[PDB]
């Protein structure tokens, strides 16, 4: 099978795990565990980091036969090409490229807030920036079913993840944006996704490691 | 012509400026200035941030007729598709996708250090990690002339920028890796690039904004 390797956290592997299920991929995962405070041992990973034949060793990785890939975006693109879930026109490619990169910015922002010792102090200020973030997603989507246009593409897996994560952080953030709420329901309603979400493989939380100040357990 | 918008620094706009040059693109640039400490005024950008019709307002931005793009990687990709500077085979595409994202990782590592108020005391620990970073680029390129294979692609633009930045930071960091020294020379050897480096438009330094601890002026 293909092998997906990542920590036993949702983290940034969610979109890949969802895409693996959506495409009926034949895969197995190696979910590495971090030890506890104080050392947060990373040895299960460290002992084989340089022994997998990865060009730039990292997590997540995907082994697919002869192919070995690192960089979550690269894995997502690889699967997208494999299963034809890319933009098909120039307009669709642009929207996808924008979305991919924007999701990563919004991801980092959350991460940066959550790994900050002054979380509680920072939070209030961060919560006020949300509406403006959501409004940009909402206006970009507009009336389309999917972020790139008429067809589900790998970018919808990314958008779903970040919008979902945002919603968990601030449950009311999507109230003024019904098209985003509708997107989340349309995405979760895809058949394989629905099945996966009820399964033993599903890992919706924790989002971060033990180091974080939120969703770290 | 196309309009490229960014700060009046090299920052992450270097690969785009180089690619617009290498492609003989017709373009005009808007280089927004930031004020000095302690306020670091961003008003020149903020005055128009929400007036350019961008989906997700940011710097850099590319305006190409009716096409408005934000996200530096997206801008690179757009320009690459227009000029046929993408991988042509799956193997080139995979190599390109990894490098793109890897470059961003190594860029962010430099920023985390350069923006840390504790820069001077952090520096030694960072330096220690350089050789490993370079080694992985070195081994990845191996004997190829370019990062994706036998022809230049947009990812050489990003690779050039990051290797050059690290070399500026630690001049001796490429001594051990002749193939990296050679790639730099090859890149700079390109006629259009060579020509640009002598032009009035060339902006090598500062690397960072005025907020940084290094290469901020
Ligand atoms: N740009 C790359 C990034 C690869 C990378 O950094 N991997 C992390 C795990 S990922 C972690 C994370 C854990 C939970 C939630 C979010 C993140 C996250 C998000 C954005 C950026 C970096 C992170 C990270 O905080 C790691 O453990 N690396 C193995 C190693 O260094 O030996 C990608 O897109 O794949
Ligand atoms: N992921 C996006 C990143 C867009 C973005 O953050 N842009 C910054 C300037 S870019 C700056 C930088 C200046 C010098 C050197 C490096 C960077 C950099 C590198 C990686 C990530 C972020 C940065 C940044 O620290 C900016 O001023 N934004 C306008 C605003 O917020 O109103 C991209 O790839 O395009």
């Amino acid at each position: 099978p293909m092998i997906l390797g990542y920590w036993n956290v949702r983290g940034l592997a969610h979109p890949i795990r969802l895409l693996l299920e959506y495409t009926d991929s034949s895969y197995e995962e190696k979910r590495y565990a971090m030890g506890d405070a104080p050392d947060y041992d990373r040895s299960q990973w460290l002992n084989e980091k340089f022994k997998l034949g990865l060009d730039f060793p990292n997590l997540p990785y995907l082994i697919d036969g002869s192919r070995k890939i690192t960089q979550s975006n690269a894995i997502m693109r690889y699967l997208a090409r494999k299963h034809h879930l890319c933009g098909e026109t120039e307009e669709e490619r642009i929207r996808a490229d924008i979305v991919e990169n924007q999701v990563m910015d919004n991801r980092m922002q959350l991460i940066m807030l959550c790994y900050n010792p002054d979380f509680e102090k920072q939070k209030p200020e961060f919560l006020k920036t949300i509406p403006e973030k959501m409004k940009l997603y909402s206006e970009f989507l507009g009336k389309r079913p999917w972020f790139a246009g008429d067809k589900v593409t790998y970018v919808d897996f990314l958008a779903y993840d970040i919008l979902d994560q945002y919603h968990i952080f601030e449950p009311k953030c999507l109230d003024a944006f019904p098209n985003l709420k509708d997107f989340l329901a349309r995405f979760e309603g895809l058949k394989k996704i629905s099945a996966y979400m009820k399964s033993s493989r599903y890992l919706s939380t924790p989002i971060f490691s033990k180091l974080a100040q939120w969703s770290n357990k």
